[PDB]
């Protein structure tokens, strides 16, 4: 990575779950793909 200043959870691991879960946990840099789900702490 040059730039790339985030990217997905293949590594950090997570839930990926709805943006707006109401039972998400504390969600890193990491991401899941689509702006509609995002990854939270596993």
């Amino acid at each position: 990575i040059m730039f790339f200043e985030m990217q997905a959870c293949w590594s950090h691991s997570g839930v990926c779950r709805d943006k707006s879960e109401r039972n998400c946990k504390p969600m890193a840099w990491t991401y899941c793909e689509n702006r509609n789900q995002k990854c939270c702490e596993y």
